């Protein structure tokens, strides 16, 4: 199960435009995507975007169906997230996507703003992207609101971090296997190798509903 | 490896004074403990002392140590919690702790405001506190900053969330093998069985560091 990925950044960080284009591909539960800005490089951390730069690739446990596949067959989804920053950066990004044969296409809408001169984004110290585990919570109306904290880890090896929240908005009842009495989480984590013309990574997302041991 | 435990409730919550003592045992990764209020019923509902009623007790992966149980072996450490709910209630709780041979006695201060009459706290419309999965960010100090959204589940089946912060504050340098370079979490589910005057528990905890399949 290999499906193609395209997608397209765009929006504002601070009222500069930017614009980044590119693919890749993902399966069960690993994406990997490659994107370049547009017309100039990016005037801040290209880790910003990492995040922005596809839930339909997480592996679920067994007995719960992949919610943001199925979703895909059938009126799909939009997923809408607002980070706010420890120093008072916002970071706004709105996910809308197209589907194709065996293609997914991400039209991504990202508008930072309130950002202080001196964030570690206009400084570049940032080095990664830290994993998170996502609580998500099946909501009335086919929505599921997702939160956790994340943090960058920077070059003095000290955290930025920020609070996060998302309203993944359901066309079609969400499939039943996934419990409504229960909330389920989502480990994430990236491997990031970016420049501020050309950003690369690979990601890994396994949704789970209990302990890891016993 | 069964230690026992051992706690004292105090606080108020909307101006009403509570308190409740109680106790039980721990040991890696559970830990079980009956309390009562004293001189009174609880006025609002027991579900929002279930949180409050060790970290000591969650089972660390192979290689990192149990950084609470290090800590108590030399100064120890103290953890600060505020839980800011959806309606605005507020619970600001304070862990403080003292050690025996083999018993570990909390001092836990919780004082709770804000929380409309219409809350279900009051409605007694909790009937159950849902999993949780901590970020938790070494920070310089000696702190742990932790992170995580909770929600309370309702008889109607929907949710009742707020958003946690906790800020454990160690006296000395937390376990080295606790790495500092990248967060840890910790999940967490409790198996409550409370009145308004009696309340009991069991609680599993696990740090973990990894996705949970491959
Ligand atoms: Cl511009
Ligand atoms: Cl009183």
């Amino acid at each position: 199960t290999t499906f193609k990925i395209e997608s397209r950044i765009h929006g504002n960080l601070n009222g500069e435009k930017f614009e980044l284009v590119g693919g890749g591909v993902g399966e069960e539960g690993r994406l990997e995507i490659e994107m370049k800005t547009k017309d100039k490089p990016l005037a801040f951390s290209p880790f910003l975007l990492s995040h922005c730069m596809f839930y339909h690739f997480a592996s679920f446990p067994k007995g719960t169906k992949n919610i943001y596949l199925h979703a895909a067959t059938n009126g799909g989804y939009t997923n809408t997230r607002k980070e706010i920053y420890e120093d008072g950066g916002i970071l706004e990004v709105n996910f809308r996507y197209t589907y194709e044969f065996n293609k997914i296409i991400g039209d991504v809408e990202c508008i930072g703003h309130g950002f202080p001169s001196q964030s570690p984004i206009f400084k570049d110290t940032i080095v990664k992207s830290c994993p998170t585990v996502d609580l998500m919570l099946p909501m009335s109306g086919n929505i599921i609101a997702s939160s956790y904290a994340r943090a960058f880890q920077l070059k003095d090896g000290s955290f930025y971090t920020a609070e996060v929240k998302n309203n993944i908005d359901f066309k079609n009842p969400i499939h039943e296997s996934f419990s409504k009495s229960g909330p389920m989480f989502t480990h994430r984590r990236v491997e990031e190798t970016h420049t501020k013309e050309n950003l690369a990574m690979v990601e890994y997302q396994q949704v789970f509903n209990s302990a890891p041991r016993d």
